[PDB]
């Protein structure tokens, strides 16, 4: 043990890996780090603000997109940004679980700030533009959510009409990616229409 | 006790207000109901068939525009299906959890299919209609979740731009509502768009 924040996020990923969120606790964490659970505590609280920092090294990671490139439209920001949250989310199981209820923190400040001055100049009012941000957040946490709880579910349990078998059979056969990929699209098509005003 | 289904499930829903998705088990469930475990298998197998139920008494008890009135636009119809969807999921503490994951059962395959044939009817390819579905379901149902988690998660733990200081506070004093009408009505937008073809 060298003991260190960097290496306890890091096991802490892990973790969550082979247990989940719910199976998530400092005691679990500290025994696999081969520590007694006083130690740990030097570097988490306890479980909320180790999801915490578990959510804010998912962005870190994986979030890559969190700032726009000038001549970079608004939209292909919006898009890509999308992208790499999502991107973020599904790096670990229940990613979106982890994230839920979390908020900006001091470290997102330039990051976000940035990226409702981006959309400002852009021509959006700040009310709609932190509209448009919300809006691709709650559309993209709502698909991995979804997407990630599919499979527990689908090993915890166990005849129809048609065309209801054929959206399901196209839903189904067509991944979870079409279906981020086209209601992003849908929100894209409203802000390119707000704007135009 | 008379020992009924419907018993079970409005004790079921009364516990889940006491205790939650974690913390809601069918062990806990009996005795709430004065009953010993075994006897609860009647009704329910087990958590996860517990939850569908759950999940499902939701929607029949709130879910209330599952279905379209002619005359009423598709557009005022994924409005007004996508309100009592919220609705449904509001309606109980871990509502939104309660449905992740859970998918359509026999007993909704009229309801489903008849909400797929009148898109269709409207001139949205089965593939479309089915992708309106889920871009209207999956974008509210991750405003419910966020909304949701925010009471927990703001409980359990304890200075910044100005803009984003002023974002944060028009969003914060701005309900849920707000956020979930917006993202909405932008989705509406991407879909009259689309239609359009
Ligand atoms: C293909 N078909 C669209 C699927 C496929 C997988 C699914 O997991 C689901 C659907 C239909 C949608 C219908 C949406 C609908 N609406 C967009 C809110 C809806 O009215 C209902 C409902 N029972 O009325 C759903 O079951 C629903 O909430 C739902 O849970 C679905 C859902 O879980
Ligand atoms: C007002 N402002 C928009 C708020 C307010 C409450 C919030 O709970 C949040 C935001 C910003 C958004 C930014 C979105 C952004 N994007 C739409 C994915 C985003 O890039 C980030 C990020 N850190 O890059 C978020 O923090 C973000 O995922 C997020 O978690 C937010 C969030 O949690
Ligand atoms: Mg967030
Ligand atoms: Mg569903």
């Amino acid at each position: 043990s060298r003991l260190d924040k960097s290496k306890v996020i890091n096991s802490a990923l892990e973790l969550l890996n082979e247990v989940g969120i719910e199976g998530l606790t400092t005691r679990k964490l500290a025994q696999k780090l081969g520590v007694e659970q006083p130690t740990l505590y030097w570097h988490v609280k306890n479980k909320r603000a180790l999801l915490d920092a578990l959510a804010i090294e998912m962005l870190d990671r994986h979030h890559t997109h969190f700032c726009p490139l000038e001549g970079e439209s608004w939209q292909d920001f919006l898009r890509n940004n999308a992208k790499s949250f999502r991107c973020a989310l599904l790096s670990h199981r229940d990613g979106a679980k982890v994230h839920l209820g979390t908020r900006p923190t001091e470290k997102q400040y330039e990051t976000l700030e940035n990226q409702l001055a981006f959309l400002c100049q852009q021509g959006f009012s700040l009310e709609n533009a932190l509209y448009a941000l919300s809006a691709v957040g709650h559309f993209t946490l709502g698909c991995v959510l979804e997407d990630q709880e599919h499979q527990v579910a689908k090993e915890e349990r166990e005849s129809m009409p048609p065309l209801l078998r054929q959206a399901i059979e196209l839903f189904d056969h067509q991944g979870a990616e079409p279906a981020f990929l086209f209601g992003l699209e849908l929100i894209i098509c409203g802000l390119e229409k707000q704007l135009k005003c």
